[PDB]
């Protein structure tokens, strides 16, 4: 018994103890690098909460037991001056995922598939507290989202899995891949910096239309 609610601005240290707890410590390029204390990742999850489609699943008890950060994303300007998020970040290992993520999308850009769309979901931090998984949460997260998707006329809803075990939650949901970029052939200096276990296999970007 559980309910999906939106999360609000007081929730947010409730919200970072949960993910200092599972995500944290349990995203497979977060625990690869042993990410420990992150006050950037801290930072980076507070982001999109004041957008107002971020949704938390929530015990009988009222403990927070999984949840979906969601922003909204616009469509770059036509005079975007572009920035590395990995510009601005003092951690060395959070630094790496950003890099990656700078990396991806200069390599892919979500609104050239989606020529007509102006505004676009971005599923950002997805994560549910271990004793809770296998059980759908995932999907009635991602399920609250498309609520929110009408509401509002959004018709895409974007979702940058670390890994294809979480991509292939994704899929189960709906979502197809848009994007895919092996850890084996992320080079960018010359040199491979993600090596994982084999099961990962690299990123996938995921969309659904709704
Ligand atoms: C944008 C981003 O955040 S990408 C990164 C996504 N987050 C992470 O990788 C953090 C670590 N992982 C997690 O927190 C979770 O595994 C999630 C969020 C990916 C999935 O949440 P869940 O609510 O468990 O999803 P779901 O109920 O659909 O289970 C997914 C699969 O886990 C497996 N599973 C079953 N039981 C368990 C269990 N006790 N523990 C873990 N996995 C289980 C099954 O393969 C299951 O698929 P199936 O039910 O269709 O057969």
């Amino acid at each position: 018994p559980y309910t999906i609610e939106l999360i609000q601005p007081e929730d947010g240290e409730a919200v970072i103890a949960m993910l200092k707890t599972f995500f944290f410590k349990d995203d497979p390029l977060n625990t690869f690098l042993d990410l420990g204390e992150c006050k950037e990742l801290e930072k980076y999850s507070l982001k999109p909460l004041p957008d107002n489609c971020s949704y938390k699943a929530v015990n009988k008890k009222g403990e927070i037991i999984g949840v979906f950060l969601n922003g909204l994303m616009r469509r770059p300007s036509p005079d975007d001056v572009p920035e590395k998020a990995a510009d601005s970040c003092e951690h060395p290992k959070f630094k790496k995922i950003l890099s990656l993520m700078d990396h991806v999308e200069e390599q892919f850009n979500i609104f050239d598939v989606y020529p007509d769309e102006e505004l676009i979901l971005d599923g950002k931090i997805l994560s549910v507290d271990t004793n809770y998984r296998g059980l759908g949460i995932a999907g009635r997260l991602t399920e609250r989202a498309y609520e929110y998707m009408r509401e509002n006329g959004i018709n895409v809803y974007h979702v940058l899995c670390s890994s294809h075990y979480s991509a292939r939650v994704m899929e189960k949901l709906g979502f197809h891949e848009v994007f895919r970029m092996q850890f084996a052939d992320y080079k960018p200096q010359g040199e491979v910096v993600f090596k994982p276990a084999a099961p990962h296999v690299g990123i996938q970007v995921m969309a659904k239309e709704v």
